[PDB]
């Protein structure tokens, strides 16, 4: 049975106007800026950006890469399915 979503896990997270993205819920580091209440920081792999999300935008990457996890045009996409798939946990500063 499902859990709550907690850092390190591998999800598409969905932002408007963009397809459905590999990305993962990151940790907080010590000193950091903290998302609002019930958000979540979202590092979206291949841009390595990050924004804040609620759960609705959030879809588990086990369940969801058959649907989602296919080349997209979009720049940064085909470098984010590569990373979710082969080193999602890795640092990528």
């Amino acid at each position: 049975m499902p859990h709550a979503f907690k850092p390190g896990d591998l999800v598409f997270a969905k932002m408007k106007g963009y397809p459905h993205w590999p990305a993962r819920i990151d940790d907080i580091a010590d000193g950091a800026v903290k998302p609002p209440p019930n958000k979540y920081p979202i590092f979206f792999f291949g841009t390595h950006e990050t924004a804040f999300l609620g759960p609705k935008d959030l879809f588990p990457y086990d369940k969801s890469k058959d649907k989602y996890g296919k080349p997209n045009k979009r720049k940064g996409f085909n470098e984010g399915l590569w990373e979710i798939q082969n080193n999602p946990h890795a640092s990528y500063s």
